[PDB]
């Protein structure tokens, strides 16, 4: 029998942010059963905490309802906040398939409130499928070049001219299903405050509330396209239209040709706790 | 304020099959607005909330999809009945809903509720009258039977497919289907005592549902009306196969078209998990 906790990631109160189900003592579960359990929970991801293999504190496997991911932001944020309760550490090192991700935990009186990760440095290139994507989204143009970033998963970015235009999107999910192993992140905003919406049939979700692995790349994206400065922290608010407002903090340090750090951070809170029969 | 819940996999005898429902106990202190939010947090096709009775039943149940409330629904109530059945020795349970009181018979094995049967509301029906639009949304040219919509609280449209291969091949346009409000699109194929179903409902906040319990009753009526089975003949409807959530619903509609005396839907259910929430 496995205990799990539900964490609302990128939120300071239950019912906001993006839920993840974090399953403890999962070494006995085969990955095919992990996948099935994630299908059962039907949250954007469920995670599994395994004994470490390469010097971290744990090894974390990450599953959408339909696939395994080698890295994801909300799921690992939630896992780090839940795991934080086990110990007194303020530094946590979580192994994933993309490598070991360092976390700084924000604690008060030993109690975990928030966490900050150092993400893998993404690479990027032009999508090369603009007409198709914009048709799918129901729009004419992107405000900035449409590029796709890889840090484990992949994330494509499409800019909108206003927050109203971003909220007005009604994408064709079936057309979006032609975009494999990627999530589509639409953004709008100004200066240090940006809004996002994410759509990914490839990762099993019509619309996700907080796509944590997209936040760092967006910050890169905005700085490469002159809208913010490298090293300038931004707030990205996602999930508003679906009732799941999620605040992601991101900061990309260095320069386009040589990034040195991609930090994403947020609050998380416990929604519930229980146990599954297998 | 804290609430205990159980996750029941409805219309399955083993965990990880069937259709999950999250059942929250002692839920009277949650306003409907918060119940809707909790149902979104769980993100299951439905969550239910167990309230004290007002009309002589055992409990009053409110039912929520990720995006709306429903006056009745079959997998959520089945799972609710199995869950509440653990707390009682009784053979029958009466669950008040907005559609009236639904009677259940509980089946035990050893000291354990393993299944239940309900008597569903008798539906009304008519044609949908929008065949061309719906068929284009589904990605096909027609139905094997007249496209009709049944109402037993929620609404269910039925589109017949000529084979199981044809049914598994559907890749509907979710957005185009969102233009059909307040209903679920149930696509079926099969023969005799054995049918496959797939359900799609942007209106009820699900791309594809695993086991649409309130559709099982109407489908047996629909098949009897259209001469593919006889009234009163039990059928097995297997739903959710293509999404990896095989679910087995048993349905029997007794009487005749002009006068149905019982629409019975039953199935197995199993506990997958349980827990507590912080509000
Ligand atoms: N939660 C998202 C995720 C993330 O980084 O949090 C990556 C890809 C898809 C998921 O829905
Ligand atoms: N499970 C379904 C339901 C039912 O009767 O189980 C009714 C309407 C939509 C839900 O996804």
């Amino acid at each position: 029998m496995h205990n799990y906790v539900i964490i609302d990631a990128f939120a300071s109160v239950p019912l906001e942010g993006n839920p993840v189900a974090v399953f403890f003592d999962a070494d006995d579960l085969p990955p095919a059963q992990m996948q099935r359990i994630a299908r059962e929970m039907n949250l954007s991801e469920s995670t599994f905490v395994l004994k470490p293999r390469n010097g971290g504190d744990a090894l974390i496997r990450i599953f959408t309802p339909v696939n395994e991911l080698p890295f994801a932001g909300h799921p690992l944020l939630g896992t780090a906040i839940a795991l934080g309760a086990h110990t007194d550490n303020h530094r946590l090192y979580l192994e994933t398939q993309m490598g070991t991700i360092a976390f700084e935990l924000e604690r008060q009186n030993g109690s975990v409130i928030a966490a900050s990760m150092d993400q893998p440095i993404p690479t990027w290139t032009a999508l090369g499928r603009d007409a198709e994507l914009l048709k799918a989204l129901g729009i004419s143009d992107s405000t900035f070049p449409i590029e796709i970033y890889h840090n484990g998963p992949r994330h494509v970015f499409v800019g909108l001219p206003s927050i109203d235009a971003l909220s007005a999107l009604h994408p064709d999910h079936r057309a979006l299903s032609n975009f494999h192993d990627m999530a589509i992140n639409c953004f709008a905003g100004a200066g240090r405050r940006w809004r996002s919406r994410m759509f990914s049939p490839a990762y099993g979700v019509v619309e996700d509330a907080a796509t944590g692995s997209a936040a760092g790349p967006l910050a890169i994206h905005l700085a490469r396209h002159g809208q913010i400065e490298f090293g300038q922290p931004v707030e990205i608010l996602q999930g508003v239209e679906i009732g799941r407002p999620s605040l992601m903090f991101a900061k990309a340090e260095g320069r386009a040709e040589q990034l040195t750090r991609v930090e994403v951070s947020g609050n998380g809170v416990t929604f519930g706790r229980g146990t599954i029969v297998l």
